[PDB]
C-alpha cells in the first residue's frame, strides 16, 4: 500500500527487441531511480495474448494484434516505484509516436502506433492485473538499493 | 505519394558543424527509425542561401544571414518516413532554441536563434522545393532498410 | 551584457551520491553554456540557512537544510543569453514527478526532496546566491572559441 | 553445432544490479550484434550457487564467495553468435578490473576483483553447464533478427 | 602539411542498414579530426572493383565487390595529423574478432564480410581512395574555431 | 595508508576545457567506482604552473609550454580509491594521444601531444605533491558513498 513500493508492468514489444532497444529502455528505468522487480525474455503465447488484451475481444482489429504480438519474442519487465505507473507511461510517451515528444521512449525510438516498440500498464489497478496475468509471485524479486536513502525521503 | 515515403530536407547549419554536432544529428534520426536518403558536406553559395532564403529577402539583416550562411560548410541531408516533415520539426525543436524542449536537437545543443544549429522544411511543399534545389534526383539514393516491417504495419 | 547573464547551478548531495556530476555538467556544456565557476564542498547549515533565506516561513525549511547538509554538493556558476530562465527549464519542474522526459530531474530522479540539483529562479537570486557561494576571485573570465558559433 | 549459433552465459553479479549496470551492460550485447535468448531477474538460492561455483567447493573463500553471491539479486542471461564465448570474455575484460582495459565493460564500469559486476562462461563446454544449471530449455528462446544478413555472411 | 594529411573512411552497407552512420562520424568528431567530405550513393561494382583492386588476387574479391555492391554507403574524407593510421586504430582491428572493445569494430560488429566500415590501409592509398570517391571540388577547406586547441 | 583510500591528481587542461570535455571526463571517474575528493576551476598562474611542470624547467619550450597552460582555465580535481593513481591513468591512455587506445580519455577524445587535453599524477608520491600544490587541505572533502560496500570487498 506504500506510496513509494508502487508497481507497474512494463514490456518491451516484438518491433523493440528486434531493434535493438531493450538495454536503452532498461537503462531509462534505472538511470530515473525506479527498481526492477522482474525480468523476463519470452515468445508470448496467444494464449496469454488474449488474456493480455482480453478488453479488446470484440474489436476488429484483435486477432491481427494478438498475431502481431505473437510474432517475435518481447520483454516482460515490472518496476517498482514512487508513482511508477504514471511516471513510466510519462516516460514513455503517448501511445502514439506521432504526439510523443523528444526524451520519451517512443518519442526518440519509434514512428508508428502499429510499431510502438513498448507498453506500461495505465493504472495501479490494471499493473496489478498485468503482473499477475506476466509473472508468478515467486519471479517477482523483493531487495533493497544502497542508493534508496537518496532516491526517497 | 505514399504516406510512408514522405521526404524531408534537413541541413546541419555552419555553426552545427563548426560545433560537431554532425554525428549527434544523424544519430537521432536514424535511432528514431526514419530512412536517409541523401547526404553531402559543401560550402553553400550566396545564391543557392539566397534562393533557399528567398522568402526573408524584404525583410531585416537579409545580406548579413546570406553572409553568415556562406561563412562556413553545411551538411544538407534528406530524410524519408511516415509524416517527416511534422516529425522531424518536433525532434529539432522550436525554431528558437529557448523555446525549444530538452530532448529536442535545439533544446539540447543551441542558445541563440541565429545560430541554431539545424534547418528542417516546414511543410511538404517546401521539402519538395527545398529537395530540389540543394540536391540533384541522381543523389537520391533508393533503398530498403532491413527493419522496415518493424518500424511500419 | 545579455549573453553575460549567470545562474548558480548546484547539485546536491543525493546528485553526487548518485554519481550525476559530470552528466550535469555535461549538459550545460553540450548546450553552449559556459562555466565561471565550480567546487566540491560540505555545505554548512549556516550557509544553507542564507541560501534557502526565501523558503523560511516554509515548513520544511529545517529538513531542507538538515537534508542539504547530510552530504557534499557541487555549487556552479555558468555564464550566458538568458541563461536563469533556460537553466530552469534544463533542470525541469522543481517537483521531479512534473519534470519532463529530456530534462534532468526528469530523466534522473523521483521525488521532489530528493531532486538532485538547484538552479536559481531569477537574475536577481542568482545573483545572490553567486556571491553567497564564491567569491569574485573564483569567478574566471575567460571566452571559448565556438563563442561566434554560439552567438552573433 | 553451427558456429554462429554458439550460445554464452552472461550473468550481471549483485554489485552490478545494485549499481544501476543492467540496461547498460545489455546494450553492449545488442548494439554489438548478439543476440539475446534468455533473461530473467533472480535472488539465486545457495543450494544453485554452490553449483554453480561447484568447482571451488575446497577453496577457503567459497563460504564467503556463496554469501556475497547470495546478498542481493542477479541477472542470468544467455546470448548467441559467433564466439559469442571468447568475444564476450574480450567484452567483459579481464576479470580483476585492475587488468580490464577501457572500453571494456570491468574497464569501464568498476575497480575490485571481488566486486566485478559481471561472469561471462569461460568456454563453450562451460557455457553449455552453466545455461542448463541456470535456465531450463523452456526459457531458451528462438528468434530470428530482422538484421541477421547485415550482421553474419 | 602533416597536420592536413587526409584518409578516406566509408560506412559499409551494413553500417548504413544497423543505424550507425552517426555513430562513427560521431567518433570522428569528438576526437578532433575535420570533415573535408561527406556523401551517400549505391555504388557500382565498377567503382568497387577499382577500390578493392589491391585484393584483386584473393579468392574473396568478387563476394567483396558484390557485397558492397548489395546497398548504399557512406564515403567520407577526414583530415588530420596521421590520420590514416590514426583512423585505422579507432576502426579497430579489419577482423572483428580481433578488434578490442572501444574500436568501431570491436564495439559494433561481428563478423569480417560484416565489419561495418572501411578505412584506407596507408596515406598512399588513402591519395587513390579519396581521389576514386570524390572530385577535387566536393573537398571542402574550412577550418575549425577549435582547431587552436587541437594543434600547437 | 589504507590501499582503498588513495587518492590522485586529475587535471582538465586549458583544451579540454575549451573543446567540453569537462562533464565527459568526470564521468568517466564517476561510472568507474571513484570518489571525488576535491575540484575547481582556476586560472592558473605561471609561478603555479612552473612548480607543477618543474621537472621539464631544464628541457625544450619550458617558458612555451607555461604559456600555453596559462592560456586558459583548468578544472583540477581529485579522486580517491583502490589503486587509483595507476588506474587513473589507464583511464586517462598513454600521454601521447595516438598511442593512447581508443576507450581512453585522450584516445577517445584529442590527437596532438602538446593538445592532450587531461593531466594525471604518474605515481603516489606525485599524486601527494600535486595535491598539495594545487588544493589546500580544507578543499578535499570527506564523504562516504552510498555504494561503497558494492565497489568495494
Amino acid at each position: 500500500m506504500a506510496a513509494n513500493k508502487e508497481r507497474t508492468f512494463i514490456m518491451v514489444k516484438p518491433d523493440g527487441v528486434q531493434r535493438g532497444l531493450v538495454g536503452k529502455i532498461i537503462e531509462r528505468f534505472e538511470q530515473k531511480g525506479f527498481r526492477l522487480v522482474a525480468l523476463k525474455f519470452t515468445w508470448a503465447s496467444k494464449e496469454l495474448l488474449e488474456k493480455h488484451y482480453a478488453d479488446l475481444s470484440a474489436r476488429p482489429f484483435f486477432p491481427g494484434l494478438v498475431n502481431y504480438m505473437n510474432s517475435g519474442p518481447v520483454v516482460p519487465m515490472v518496476w517498482e516505484g514512487l508513482n511508477v505507473v504514471k511516471t513510466g507511461r510519462q516516460m514513455l510517451g503517448a501511445t502514439n509516436p506521432a504526439d510523443s515528444k523528444p526524451g520519451t521512449i517512443r518519442g526518440d525510438f519509434c514512428i508508428q502506433v502499429g510499431r510502438n516498440i513498448i507498453h506500461g500498464s495505465d493504472a495501479v489497478k490494471s499493473a496489478e492485473k498485468e503482473i499477475a496475468l506476466w509473472f508468478n509471485e515467486k519471479e517477482l524479486v523483493t531487495w533493497t538499493p544502497a542508493a534508496k536513502d537518496w532516491i526517497y525521503e
